């Protein structure tokens, strides 16, 4: 009926050639060839458009249709050239940008154009079930072309019957896809619509003569019919007579770097880290400069210089597990994962969400609870214990050569590994006069380095996951603390025996029994929710009251000691890698005054009792002793400790906190909802509504404590014994990653032997794990060494390392020092140890019943004949588990 649904009834009528004579017909494109080679390669630092979206917003913005500004939301972000080409825009702060990716459509592309640092992406956002939020410029690029118009005008009309939820909330600037703006309900809506919210419909001329799209803008504005019969004309009019010639315009170049970005850093405390900081600009002011572009908000930006780029994401497949597992070539959890991205940019574009952040400062009261529990129980824990100065002795017996170097300052540049420096004087010269420089008050060395952490975590958009950061000290620095604080870690303050809650060196097979132990007390339900980041929402407060463990202490190994605390934990230094602008990488050096690094020595300590002063509190509030007003000031400030000390214990071994988790068991069920100083101390609850009661949990053989969940199994003859688990996926897929580059196959099947005797010591009840332990134990020569880390848990000590029987290890761990097990009868045989439940261990992630397993199963000696004969033959091998 209209000058658009006949176009488009002409367009449907043509055949394939007329399709592909008028599609290009007349219109402008960009020379995309510059950017799909940079695309072929992932070159980010190139600095080119992910798409040509990226020059439809330069055409609307640059023309004057759309006045950017502020916060931004790209919605339907797909790769996201519009979200980048935002970052490029001088008055943008924050770009959003939301997509759904997954199966088939385009998940989000990572680069480096200019201000990448404020580019946060995510995928599977089915944008309709989508909330509003308040942004300053809006942006919708959601369209989804088709033959009928039937379709194409239903699908702009949900489009934007869910857009304007969004726009009613004020957007200073907006740009919308509008499908179909040519049929007599698109009509109406668009001039309904445009005298709602304002605004005008533009045509770009790059965009195809094959849909009616046309874009809503802020600042330009026309008529709807107008526009619309100018579109529909032209179109009309390109399809009959003369071919006419495209026009070729070039691509707009991003650039690269970061970004300029708002500084609400606090300011230095100069004289404590002065000197180390004049020490490193004395080192490398050959190419010393400050670079603007920091994208640093809570970190004070001191400068930086050019370095060598660490790290890479690749990550090489282990094909002795991965042969041995075709069946698991399908499931996303197990193929998805793989090695984490510790590049400089890997790192920051972790770094500039998970640690670019300021904690909000406790209220008063909230403060003074903190310091009553933290001085509670430093007098509860420095009751039977009292401090004392670590030795050098115990130092040298405690290290190994794996340790990492820490060089920073051209001193320290002469050794190579660990063991080679602690024997020799020049180091323990050195550290003392970095202790003397430590009790007259100036610090020299102690300074921290920064990179990310080399993981074997879930893939993300199809790719590496960015890695977590983690930063560690100087051997010297790390010997200094040890001597102060150490003894933490080294007379188990933090054991169980000491503590009660604590349960410092336990291994993963004595922890089930705590869990029973712990679920046989009577109470509300088991509330264990993991806290966000631990180490970035530790506050200055919680730091010193911390620092209160001193009062116990002589005078000497307090001087030490606090200004050690004072001079590292209080005031932080840090050397970290950030890819600059043009390919080069730069390191940078910042400073901050909270938080905690867990490269520290007693992080696990520290990380474990601050936990506990949190527990403690929120058994107080959950049981009602903190009124709702006492977060601001103290009221009755001696009924904290008339509660201490009437149930303090009583509460604290229904604990069992280990650095970063936890679990309790409190006496009712409002623990489930006590989370107001919760809140209030900067400990937040990890994904879950700030303010959402918590779950809660009856069976205590389902609740998770370190990635692991624990259950009862009765053996085969009566004998009671409690065991960990997770999901069966996950240590499948770390088994199947190497770490390494570049090790050769002996090494690697060092490390499937590893994989497989931890599974036959530990996940033994699960029937694919025990399986395939057997079978590459099997197909492994029974000779190598077992070398490499499977999960960095502190709770696995690396008992599965060596040759030796795993029967015989089984036997000692399980029963002659289970602890929980009196009777002494060492089973003897393999098959008599009893499997999980057929039930529990499928929902563990078991394959067991299906056709592919039964396919592999039976061709297993097949299989491992075959690995041997790859490794090479006359090799020792051994034929595991025949029944
Ligand atoms: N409902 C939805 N929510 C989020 N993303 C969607 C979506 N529907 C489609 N998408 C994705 O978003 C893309 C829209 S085109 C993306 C253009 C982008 N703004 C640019 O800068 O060039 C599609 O490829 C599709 O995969
Ligand atoms: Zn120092
Ligand atoms: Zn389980």
């Amino acid at each position: 009926e209209t000058l658009g649904e006949k176009w488009k009834a002409r367009l449907n009528q043509m055949s394939a050639l007329e399709f592909y004579s008028y599609k290009k017909s007349g219109i402008t494109e960009v020379c995309r060839e510059e950017a799909r080679r940079a695309l072929k390669d992932g070159v980010a630092t190139g600095g080119h458009a992910v798409s040509r979206g990226s020059a439809k917003l330069r055409w609307l913005v640059e023309r004057g249709y759309l006045q950017p500004y502020g916060k931004v939301i790209d919605l339907g972000c797909g790769r996201g050239g519009w979200s980048y080409y935002a970052a490029t825009i001088r008055k943008v702060q924050e770009v959003k940008g939301y997509t759904k990716g997954g199966p088939g459509h385009e998940e989000p592309v990572l680069v480096q154009s200019y201000g990448w640092n404020i580019v946060r992406l995510k995928s599977g956002v089915d944008v309709f079930h989508m909330a509003a939020e308040p942004c300053d410029t809006l942006l919708c690029d959601i369209g989804e072309s088709s033959s009928s118009p039937e379709v194409e005008e239903a699908r702009t009309l949900r489009v934007l019957s869910m857009v304007g939820d969004w726009l009613e909330k004020r957007p200073g600037a907006f740009c919308i896809k509008v499908l179909c703006p040519y049929t007599s309900t698109m009509m109406e809506t668009l001039e309904r619509l445009q005298r709602r919210y304002g605004g005008g419909l533009v045509r770009v001329p790059l965009s195809r003569n094959s849909t009616h799209e046309m874009y809503w803008v802020s600042g330009a504005k026309s008529n709807t019919i107008k526009s619309v019969s100018t579109t529909s004309q032209l179109l009309l009019g390109r399809m009959d007579g003369p071919r006419r010639p495209v026009k070729y315009e070039e691509d707009v170049n991003l650039g690269s770097g970061t970004r300029a970005v708002v500084s609400c850093a606090e300011a230095p405390n100069m004289k404590i880290i002065g000197n180390r900081i004049e020490r490193i600009r004395s080192e490398h002011a050959e190419t010393w400069f400050f670079d603007e572009n920091h994208p640093y908000r809570t970190w004070a930006y001191h400068g930086s210089y050019e370095a060598p780029t660490q790290g890479s994401a690749s990550s090489l497949i282990n094909g002795v597990v991965r042969l041995l597992s075709k069946p698991w070539d399908v499931v996303t959890g197990v193929t998805g994962i793989a090695m984490t991205d510790t590049t400089p940019y890997g790192q920051q574009r972790v770094f500039k969400e998970k640690v670019d952040t300021r904690v909000p400062d406790p209220q008063e009261g909230t403060r003074q609870v903190m310091s009553m529990v933290s001085s509670w129980l430093w007098k509860e824990l420095g009751k039977h214990k009292r401090p004392r100065v670590c030795t050098k002795e115990e130092f040298i017996n405690k290290v190994r050569s794996n340790a990492a170097l820490g060089a920073i300052f051209e001193e320290e540049k002469e050794w190579k590994t660990a063991v080679e420096a602690v024997n020799d004087p020049r180091f323990w010269a050195l550290v003392d006069k970095e202790r003397e420089h430590h009790l007259r008050g100036e610090c020299q060395s102690c300074v921290y380095n920064m990179m990310g952490k080399r993981e074997k975590k879930q893939g993300e958009f199809g790719k590496a996951k960015g890695s977590r950061a983690i930063w560690y000290m100087w051997l010297g620095a790390r010997f200094l603390e040890f001597e102060a604080l150490g003894f933490l870690n080294e007379d188990h303050w933090m054991g169980r025996e000491n503590s009660g809650g604590g349960v410092e060196g336990l291994g993963l097979q004595r922890l089930g029994y705590v869990l029973e132990e712990m679920s046989r007390i009577p109470g509300g339900r088991m509330y264990a929710d993991d806290t966000a980041g631990w180490d970035t929402r530790i506050s200055r407060f919680d730091l010193e009251n911390e620092a209160l463990i001193t009062n116990q202490m002589e005078k000497g190994h307090r001087a030490l000691a606090l200004a050690i605390i004072k001079y590292t934990y209080q005031n932080k230094v840090v050397k970290v890698l950030r890819p600059a602008e043009k390919g080069k990488t730069v390191m940078d050096i910042i400073s901050r005054q909270d938080q905690r690094g867990s490269g520290q020595v007693v992080t696990y300590a520290l990380n474990t009792f601050t936990n506990l002063v949190v527990q403690l509190i929120r058994n107080m509030e959950a049981e009602e002793v903190l009124e709702m007003q006492d977060l601001w000031l103290l009221r009755r400030s001696e009924k904290v400790t008339n509660w201490l000390q009437s149930n303090g214990w009583d509460r604290l071994k229904r604990m069992a906190v280990s650095g970063d988790d936890c679990v309790v068991k409190p006496i009712d069920d409002r623990f489930a909802h006590a989370l107001r100083f919760l809140n209030d101390m900067g400990k937040v609850r990890k994904d879950t509504q700030e303010w959402k009661p918590s779950t809660g949990w009856d069976n205590w053989e389902e609740v998770p404590f370190c990635s692991h969940h624990f259950n009862k199994l009765h053996l085969k003859d009566g004998r009671s014994i409690v065991v960990p688990c997770r999901h069966q996926d996950e240590l499948i897929g770390r088994a199947r990653v190497s770490p390494g580059a570049g090790w050769s196959i002996r090494e690697t099947a060092c490390l499937a032997k590893s994989y497989a005797q931890m599974w036959q010591l530990l996940y033994f009840h699960r029937r694919d794990l025990r399986l395939m332990a057997n079978a590459i134990c099997s197909s492994v020569p029974v000779d190598w060494v077992p070398t490499g880390r499977t999960t960095w848990s502190i709770h696995g000590k690396g008992e599965w390392m060596t040759t030796e029987d795993m029967l015989v290890v089984w036997n000692r761990v399980w029963i002659e020092e289970n602890d929980h097990m009196e009777d002494k009868t060492p089973v003897t045989k393999w098959t008599d140890i009893p499997y999980l439940g057929k039930r529990e261990d499928l929902w563990c992630g078991s394959l067991i019943g299906h056709r592919p397993r039964t396919t592999w199963a039976e061709n297993i000696k097949n299989t491992v004949n075959m690995v041997r004969r790859i490794i090479g033959d006359e090799e020792k091998y051994m034929d595991y588990l025949s029944t």
